[PDB]
């Protein structure tokens, strides 16, 4: 099952890693000729036991030195150069991977991130990446390299003394199985500790974060007694985990050392030791010995690589997700603002209680209309549903034809949210009222929207004024001074139809009149929906709609439906 | 001087275990002593084997190799449980004992730091402490017997070209020292990807996919090169290490060449002494670091010393109180945050009175909140008095004082386990389940309970996973009512009102509040329109109060509040 689950994931992120193609081919060459210095060098004995002690002084004095320094030397390039290119080939998939899911993130459902927690995304994207970067350059590494040196230690054992190598040959097959076995038997025991150690993590994060429900409600002795029991189980299960190693260890090396002692009981018999010297039975017995750490690295080079590839697909799975349903196929530049809800129903995703049902309303182009109504109602999810971040059910929201005709690029260009709950990019105030056309409008134009906005008495007090950098997540600003940002934003842009959302909007600010200055100057031109709140703005609205349960009960101007005094003059008697 | 006083204060937590110490001691000794052994054994395979004797291929070899294998496995085996007993130990000791600590400290001492940071400590920290000694005690005795055992074979073996390698030993030392000396882009990657996600509401909007695609793309590109440079400096050090000592081993053996030299060496002499000379090359580097270890391991150590030597909140009360039906008051209290000099409560005065519910309004940073986190004592007053009963809530002591309140916010925290146990919190045994389903459907959160697959014995799991925002909320309704406090404190700035059964929660909290003292930081119209009084707060003073004929117009701020939420 997994080798196919991890071999198909794999075919399915090798066309990220195609493009480095020639850093994996040169880091390759350099292993092979890395292992070829350490079978070389072990060759060097031969020579040294037979002719340098066979009374010849040459081969220790003139060039073994030499060739040794020389070999080292081959050995540190081929390792420097290795690391650096699979280091490289890793920075670039690694960052690739990052770039695919950020774009693609980007991209996807309001649904998906109002559900989700940023962090887990955000852990994720960054330590996974990484994680099947770093198996899969140590699973090649190992095959290349290891791969390399066994075959010539295999070769060597074969010329020097083609006869005991067969021996160990036969013993293979049994010693494989046997070790295979011990290790299976003992050692896969790591996410026992796992569980234990999230459960130590639990109650350790559970006492600290829940500190003050544990003060009044007097549970010390709860939460002492559990954390008591879980850290005695992660000290127990550290200790079952190490007893797996340290008990499979020892008996492994055991069951190759009588392999091992047993072709040494054939080295004493006499068919075979007449042919051989002291230097061949030293080159070849340590080609062996070699040979251990080779196949120990090699028979685990499906775990490590089945490991990243269980990574690269929870990286996929992400990437796999629905996007934003996208195919208007429309373009609008500068829309008149004629927005109109026809027979428009609609639940948010899990929940069984439709926000808003047969809603019908109209807004003509440049001018206001007020959704007051009882708070936790869908007025504000009528303004969600205009920028598409939700799919209505039935029904349909026109634009000057219905929204989803429409790109959702060139909708979102019409529309332009005034509100306290901007988010506020850590960059300078002019790039925040510019946001993502700074290119397109110039600085003239940016300081005039900032004064329009009523924004300049807090802008110059700042360290460098309209340059200076607000953000660090909005610590710089107060929320009167966000709406005046945003106002500015949408002065400068001017887009046809303005979303006001005043529910959060504070009107306990010290310039206040500065900001229903601002709001007129902002709504004369264009449509305008507000989620209102103040007396100016339904004061001034065009229409006035009430709205309880998702449903519009009474719909009139402000002065009509206090003569008729119905639904609306109770929530003027209220508020 | 410091590294070592840790280490000190330390010493005590290991000593209950220095039995497990000495026994590991000895079995890495007798280890060191099996692969010094097996090197030696190398001279007689060689000399004497190929000295026309079979005799020794076959019995010495085969045989005393198997032995020391043996004996290898065995004393790593002990060395190793040895060694994890122990650390286990401690790290429980230190764990257990941070986790008790940090759980006394004021909330004073929550504020400045992490809850993830203090999370480090335990997890982590408390580890890492017990690893890095652990490894240093192994390298320090392990490989200071293989290094003498290694030294002596080969003097032995050869005094001529083991001094020859003695006298190098300290150049070598100096250059490898000189290149091991030549040995922010990630919080921009999770900054740029997190305040993204953050603002993909005003990213939608305004188009900004492209300045974001590539904002993305220089912050990625910045921290690869920078994470390639990491690597590549850590590369290049030890291939030229290693360069090193081969020139030195590359001399020794130019030595061995010369016919004074060469003629006290045989095949296995020089075999075995080049053999340990390269041995000893892995003790040397794990001696010349050990040393760092300890150093990291007892600066994390000192950092929970600094976490033990702070002080637990002051509970010098000696009052208690079994139930207390009665107001709490205000009397001219004034109060400061530690860190900060300007009052967050100047003078106040506030009376609750018994069984009635006093609904205070503030703005959202006002020090509304500040009086509710007085009242439980979570923060000792600097001038005034607070009477719970006409006596100093610093008369009683802080477990009896805690007794009488009950706090209910949406964030209340859901300690992993039953439904049931979070709702019987702390008094699991005193309440039957009949009183805690009682108090589960009394507070509307049955509507959602039984949909769970064990219902009320379904347990959160997975810190919370389970429930909505919502949810938490009828689920701390219940654990209050349950409870039965006399005081109740209702948080509702962090509530969540936007619900998909709002009117639940509004009549569970309608039947909390009912004969009840009640003090409410309000969001909520209902909860304050049926409230007995009404206090405005703003910055650190009370502004205005008013109750139902003056609920009608109030003389200060009250139009304009109201107006806004
Ligand atoms: C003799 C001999 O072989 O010398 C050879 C000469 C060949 C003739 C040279 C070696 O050097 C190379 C060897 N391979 C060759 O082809 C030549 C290789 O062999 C490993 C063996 O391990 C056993 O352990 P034990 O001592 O038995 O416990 C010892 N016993 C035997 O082998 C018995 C056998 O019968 C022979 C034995 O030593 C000995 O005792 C020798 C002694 O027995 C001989 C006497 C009998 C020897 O050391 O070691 C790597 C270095 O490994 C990295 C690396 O660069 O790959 C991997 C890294 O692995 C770990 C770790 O072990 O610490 C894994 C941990 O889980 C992890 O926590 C940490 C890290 O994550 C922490 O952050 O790293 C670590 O080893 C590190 C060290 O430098 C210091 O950390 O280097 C060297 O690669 P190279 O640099 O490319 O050459
Ligand atoms: C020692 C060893 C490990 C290592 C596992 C670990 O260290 O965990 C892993 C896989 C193996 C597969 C075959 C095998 O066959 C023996 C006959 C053999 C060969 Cl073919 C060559 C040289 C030898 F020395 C031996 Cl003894 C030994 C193996
Ligand atoms: C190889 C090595 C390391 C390791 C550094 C690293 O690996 O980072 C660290 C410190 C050293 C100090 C002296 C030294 O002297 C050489 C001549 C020597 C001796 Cl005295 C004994 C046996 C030998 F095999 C060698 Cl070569 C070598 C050292």
């Amino acid at each position: 099952d997994k080798d196919l689950s991890t071999w198909q994931t794999f075919r399915r992120l090798w066309p990220t890693i195609a493009p480095f193609k020639a850093g994996l081919i040169v880091a390759g060459v350099a292993l092979i000729l890395n292992a070829a210095s350490d079978t070389f060098m072990l060759s060097l004995l031969k020579p040294l036991l037979d002719d340098g002690f066979g009374k010849t002084d040459r081969s220790v004095l003139v060039w073994m030195p030499l060739v040794v320094i020389g070999l080292m030397i081959l050995r540190g390039i081929t390792s420097y150069v290795s690391s650096y290119c699979i280091s490289w080939v890793s920075g670039k998939v690694v960052m690739t991977m990052r770039r695919r899911l950020f774009g693609h993130m980007m991209g996807m459902p309001v649904s998906f991130f109002d559900k989700q927690s940023t962090g887990t995304l955000l852990s994720r994207i960054t330590y996974d990446s990484e994680q099947v970067a770093s198996s899969s350059s140590g699973a090649l590494i190992t095959v290349v390299r290891e791969g390399a040196s066994i075959i010539g230690l295999f070769i060597m054992m074969f010329y020097y003394s083609w006869q005991l190598s067969i021996i160990l040959i036969v013993l293979a097959p049994i010693v494989s199985i046997a070790i295979r076995v011990v290790s299976k038997r003992f050692r896969n025991i790591s996410k026992n500790m796992q569980n234990t150690m999230g459960q130590v993590t639990t109650s350790a994060e559970q006492m600290l974060k829940g500190h003050k429900e544990v003060l009044i409600f007097g549970g010390q002795e709860v939460e002492t007694k559990r954390f008591d029991k879980v850290s005695n189980r992660m000290r127990l299960q550290g200790m079952k985990m190490v007893s797996a190693s340290s008990i499979s260890d020892p008996i492994i090396q055991l069951i190759a050392s009588l392999a091992l002692a047993f072709v040494l009981y054939a080295a004493s018999f006499p068919s075979v030791m007449d042919s051989l010297t002291a230097g061949t039975i030293t080159v070849v017995f340590s080609s062996m010995i070699a040979l251990m750490r080779p196949l120990k690295s090699l028979t685990n080079v499906n775990a490590q690589f089945q490991r990243g590839m269980a990574a690269c697909q929870t990286l996929f799975t992400i990437l796999d997700s629905e996007q934003e349903k996208d195919e208007g196929k429309r373009v609008i530049e500068r829309a008149t603002g004629d927005v109109e809800f026809r027979n428009v129903t609609f639940t948010y995703p899990g929940r069984d209680v439709p926000a808003l049902r047969n809603i019908n309303l109209k807004i003509p182009a440049g001018k206001t209309v007020a959704l007051v109504g009882r708070s936790g109602s869908g007025k504000s999810t009528i303004a969600s549903l205009i920028t598409r971040f939700y799919d209505i059910d039935e029904g349909e929201i026109l634009m000057d034809h219905d929204l989803r005709e429409y790109t959702l690029a060139s909708l979102r260009n019409q529309v332009a949210l005034v509100s306290q709950n901007v988010h506020l990019f850590n960059d300078t105030v002019a790039n925040n009222i510019a946001y993502a056309r700074t290119e397109q409008y110039s600085r003239e134009q940016i300081e005039e929207a900032a004064r329009m906005a009523y924004a300049m008495d807090f802008i110059n007090k700042m360290d460098n004024g309209l340059d200076t950098v607000i953000g660090e997540n909005g610590v710089l600003l107060s929320g009167g001074q966000r709406q005046r940002i945003a106002i500015a934003r949408a002065l400068l842009r001017d887009s046809p139809i303005l979303i006001l959302d005043e529910a959060t909007s504070a009107l306990d600010t010290e310039s206040e009149r500065a900001i229903q200055a601002a709001l007129d100057e902002l709504q004369k031109n264009r449509t305008s929906l507000v989620i209102a709140h103040r007396l100016s703005t339904i004061e001034k609205a065009d229409e006035i709609v009430v709205v309880e349960d998702g449903v519009i009960v009474e719909r009139g101007t402000h002065n009509d439906l206090l003569e008729h005094r119905g639904v609306y003059a109770q929530l003027h008697k209220m508020q």
